[PDB]
């Protein structure tokens, strides 16, 4: 099949140490395409808790 790049990747090393925007690049294209895997980044633009 096909499997969409992690860009949560620096995302998750950015909880600890800093780092660059890597496959978290072109968030954009990350909004509305894979919520799925990348359900991070999607889940994580504007979530309400309660």
């Amino acid at each position: 099949g096909s499997i969409m790049p992690p860009a949560l990747q620096q995302l998750l090393q950015t909880l600890k140490s800093p780092n660059s925007p890597q496959q978290q690049q072109q968030v954009l294209h990350i909004l509305k395409s894979n919520p799925q895997l990348m359900a991070a980044f999607i889940k994580q633009r504007s979530q309400q808790q309660q």
